[PDB]
């Protein structure tokens, strides 16, 4: 009746809150007890904690050292029935150490957007999955990020290993049409294209392999490989490099290699070593085939052309002032590039689906069962947002990313601009 216990004082997980402090994740007594009060709409971002409030998935899992803290204990002595008879000296007794805090980089109003237009999206085409990123252009914060199918963070035991994915950072695609800028970027940066130059753009073969667009244009400038999106064209600008050249140049975008963002699980994507590849391979990548990364990667990569030809490191945790990146282009070369991506929304081009109503979207899109992409940027000429969209397998209401992920693109990159309070550069039609 009179027995010597150490009680657990457990510390308070650290709270995960949006970049305006709108409470994401929280601990209340029950032992604590996990709380996110907006359900799924952060699932994969912030993850869960297990039955021990350990971090098991998620931001939940690779902050747990900052989030959880420093439980302590006291000894007791307590009666039969558990009643406190005495507090008993001992250096075993020790205050707790609460969590530290966190603020994401991440909008709730976007994340919100996000959530709706993506599951619109993913519904009415019958699609498997889907997956949303939105950036700002200028600092690599992450503004929204969303995936379906997901789960209530809630209650986790229930949720599939597929709605628990965190696809955006897991999942590695082809990219298709989404790489070319980059090749094109390249070509103009190093001075082996110019924006005056008219290429021939007849299908060609590289031995047996023909390398040919959906129609035959006999011949286009950058612009024109730009607007129709053209193989032929992308292909041909790459072999003005060696496979070692280029290879350096995607392994310098982060193709290949993990991004280190902070977030677990994720994946390296692909990048052959160039030692082995052939003329036809290294054609097929730069039309965006034979090479992989994540839609997360994706994204960061286009901030090489909005940031003025500086790639950015990616951060989930609001920022003051853009991080340092590291330079890919001439400012002179991202500048020309953004604009020739315009025509892509603009009529005559691929994707005239993500054009907003009072600005120019600089965009691609293509079909990497199948996975359709949509990616781009507004304003085009100052960047402030990148907003990069995949449906995954849709089954009803069209393939094409231009179709089928362009509508939700147009949708979230809109309400994102005006959510950010950024004016209208044209007059709305």
């Amino acid at each position: 009746n009179r027995i010597v216990r150490t009680q657990a004082l457990p510390a308070t997980r650290g709270t995960v809150s949006d970049r305006n402090g709108a409470v994401l994740a929280l601990s209340a007594p029950t032992e604590l007890k996990r709380h996110y009060p907006m359900g799924n709409l952060f699932a994969h971002v912030i993850g869960f904690t297990d039955i021990d409030g350990k971090g098991q998935e998620g931001l939940e899992l690779s902050l747990e050292d900052s989030l959880y803290g420093e439980d302590g204990a006291e000894v007791v002595l307590r009666d039969r029935q558990g009643n406190i008879v005495d507090s008993l000296d001992s250096p075993r007794n020790k205050a707790p150490q609460n969590g530290k805090d966190i603020i994401l980089s991440l909008d709730q109003r976007i994340q919100t957007l996000a959530y709706e237009e993506l599951n619109k999206a993913v519904e009415y085409h019958q699609a498997k999955a889907g997956t949303v990123v939105v950036l700002d252009a200028r600092t690599g914060e992450i503004l929204a990020l969303a995936n379906t199918p997901a789960y209530d963070p809630n209650r986790p035991g229930r949720a599939d290993s597929e709605q628990r994915r965190n696809r955006a950072v897991t999942d590695m695609i082809e990219p298709g049409s989404a790489i070319k800028p980059f090749v094109i970027a390249k070509a103009l940066d190093a001075g082996k294209t110019d924006l005056n130059e008219r290429l021939n753009t007849q299908p060609y073969k590289i031995g047996p392999s023909p390398v040919r667009d959906t129609h035959v244009y006999p011949s286009l400038d950058v612009r024109g490989i730009m607007q129709k999106s053209s193989n032929v064209g992308t292909s041909k600008l790459s072999a003005r490099f060696g496979a070692e050249e280029m290879y350096d140049f995607y392994h310098e975008l982060g193709i290949g290699v993990r991004m280190h963002s902070g977030f677990p699980g994720e994946t390296a994507g692909l990048l052959r070593n160039w030692r082995r590849w052939r003329p036809i391979e290294q054609a097929t990548m730069s039309f965006g085939y034979g090479l992989q990364l994540s839609l997360l990667q994706l994204a960061r990569a286009y901030t090489a052309l909005t940031h003025d030809g500086v790639l950015l490191p990616l951060s989930f945790e609001k920022q003051a002032v853009a991080p340092q990146g590291k330079r890919i282009f001439k400012e002179s070369t991202a500048r020309e590039v953004r604009n020739l991506m315009v025509s892509v929304t603009e009529p005559g081009g691929t994707g005239t689906a993500g054009a907003v109503d009072g600005f120019d979207v600089g965009a691609k899109t293509g079909t990497a069962k199948h996975v359709a992409t949509f990616i781009g940027f507004a304003p085009a000429k100052n960047p402030r947002v990148i907003v990069a969209v995949t449906i995954d397998e849709p089954t009803a209401h069209g393939y094409y990313g231009g179709v089928v992920a362009g509508p939700p693109f147009k949708k979230i990159m809109g309400g994102s601009l005006n959510i950010l309070g950024i004016s209208p550069t044209k007059p709305l039609t």
